[PDB]
């Protein structure tokens, strides 16, 4: 079974609620997207492996803990992904950024990957994939294909809202990934959008239509 | 009945705290890590906030969301070092009311105070980088209780057992959140291993 | 008319640009200076924005203030390096519409999401470097065809070959750069330049 | 020589200052705009910094870059309002030493009451950027500058959002060698010494007190 973690922290639910206002501004919506993305990053990095090391402290040698392994890689799915990347980099600013571009065909609801440039030695790195919505799951399944195809074994997915249909498709497609969502909504409408959902999060964050 | 202590053992909090122990660390990075670790302690101290269902107009019609109940939280930075963690705390609670407090170590007496209104109806997050003997923290809490506050949480980067014991005996209803419980104090009252003169390292004043 | 060029010689811009030239600079530092310099160029390029007076209620009664006239400007980041300066430009113009463009080359864009009514908006095309000006010219062609008639280019460094190409193809755009380097090497990189800005900002190799 | 005064007319500075004047503005956005307008005033005030050519190893060999000459600048925020602008100043000079100076105005006499000061060392070899949102009578700024000169500081720049003519005249008479950078020069002071149109009580708005 796929590891699913619905973050129920009061601040996460409060800020997610503000983003559901249909009259919210693009500015406010962008700040909240990055803010909630920052909190989901703290929930997803709670199981990182640490190692004890001795360093010269203010009053002589002292034992400190550092994150074991090579630097993490943040995988923002263009375009909506960038609206959450700043919140992630806040806790891991040395993270390697692997930009992946994917837009959805509103006619077929299938993913259309147009860009990718992953970091090197990704097989020795953990990937934090950030995308505000998990509706049918096509875009996330297409992203994980590129990562595993590149040799990445450790993958974590951070999303604001996720529909059961998208969680089911992702689980049968890649059950070894861990999903961290700020909410599990009811489902999808006849146009493939999540309900209650956040609407067209992508165009709402970039200010397009 | 006993004072609740929460030593945040999250991998990023332990890693960022360890970097602040570097003797060659710069004021720039020490000040940044102080805020970063401060925002993570605030997320831990706000996990028990009470929420309430409310209906608002969503992107697809009416939707029931949750909102934090009660008046806005008050951040209480202790001059001067406390101002160095204020940015990190206001990061997840930007509407928080800031109540600056200055304690003079003589028993200690406050020399400056500008508390928010109706503090008896708010939760107070007292922030200070270190809890050594607990003199300044205990004095700051005495002042908050006289004002009528009954819900208090203390956020500190490092804390010594002496300070923890002093705070527990003086205010057991307080809840302490620290990135580390150090070994003790030296003959000058500094925390060991500690972070040295945190205030001077944050502002860059010898 | 000759293309309007503005080389930002502000002490902080030249100081931060100098820090980015270090060969041992970290992705974190380089990425942070890219946005920092990006925000300063944005401020330098928005000094001519027209304003209109409006009456609001001040603390001591009504007061006449000024707001930015016309529709919100659009930031056009070129994939992929261009995204490394986007947060810097949004800092002082957080309401700006983001028009992502992907050029491959007439110029054939592989991906585009332009804002609506772009013919009634100013466009801040951002990209860390202007080596030959191929990508920048291709992007401006797409914006001009969409109806935009007010375009400004923001780059950290630019080679004389790129400035000349851009000036010939689009003399009505206005260029803002933190520096005008000597030229290009046998591989097209700007010299002294910043090297592979895209890889340094994201951490790829 | 008269005091060098600079009123920043940049459209974004005028627009952002105009938003801070709305009476129903929240504490959150008032604090954000105070810091942002503070970073734009920092850029304007650091346009005359002296630089020196230095050779460093670039990615494609040696290259001559420019660097700011002298020791690190000291930011001087006047508590409490001052902290609301300090973040915008540090954005451009993050290595700057912070010299905290605490002063509250005696609303009965309008005279400043200094209660705290912690100046950086070797301040006689540094430039000081004093930040405070309002320059009403100028008492707080004049008192702060007296502390800096007493410590041996010679180069001082003042960064304020709104300034009243009374405060500008009081500051020029007491310390004409300082440079004043303000986002606006208002009409004057009311009967209670507050700036009009001004920003009201900037200290309480930024901290959300009273
Ligand atoms: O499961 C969601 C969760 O991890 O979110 C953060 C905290 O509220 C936790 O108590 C809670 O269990
Ligand atoms: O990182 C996870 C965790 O330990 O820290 C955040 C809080 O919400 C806790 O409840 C949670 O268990
Ligand atoms: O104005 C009242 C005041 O001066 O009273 C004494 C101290 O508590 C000060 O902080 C406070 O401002
Ligand atoms: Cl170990
Ligand atoms: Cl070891
Ligand atoms: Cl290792
Ligand atoms: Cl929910
Ligand atoms: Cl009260
Ligand atoms: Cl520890
Ligand atoms: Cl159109
Ligand atoms: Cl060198």
């Amino acid at each position: 079974a796929m590891k699913i973690v619905e973050v129920k922290h009061p601040l996460v639910k409060h800020k997610l609620g503000l983003m559901r206002e249909h009259d919210i501004s693009t500015k406010r919506f962008r700040e909240l997207a990055s803010e909630v993305g920052s909190l989901l990053t703290y929930e997803a990095t709670a199981d990182l492996e640490t190692e004890k090391v001795t360093i010269e402290g203010w009053n002589g040698p002292v034992e400190v803990e550092q994150i074991k392994g090579k630097k993490i890689t943040v995988v923002p799915i263009l375009r909506a992904g960038l609206g959450m990347m700043e919140g992630v980099l806040e806790h891991v600013p040395s993270a390697r950024i692997s930009v992946v571009g994917i837009y959805r065909n509103e006619e077929t609801l299938e993913p259309v990957p147009y860009f990718q440039k992953l970091v090197s030695n990704i097989d020795e790195r953990m990937a934090l994939v950030v995308d505000p919505m998990l509706a049918t799951g096509g875009s996330m399944i297409a992203t994980i294909d590129l990562l595993k195809n590149a040799g990445c074994t450790s993958i974590k997915v951070l999303v604001l809202v996720a529909a059961p249909e998208g969680i089911a498709a992702l689980e049968k497609a890649h059950p070894d990934v861990e999903l961290y969502t700020a909410s599990v909504d009811k489902g999808l409408n006849e146009h493939g959008y999540i309900i209650p959902g956040l609407g067209d999060a992508g165009d709402k964050i970039f200010g397009t239509k």
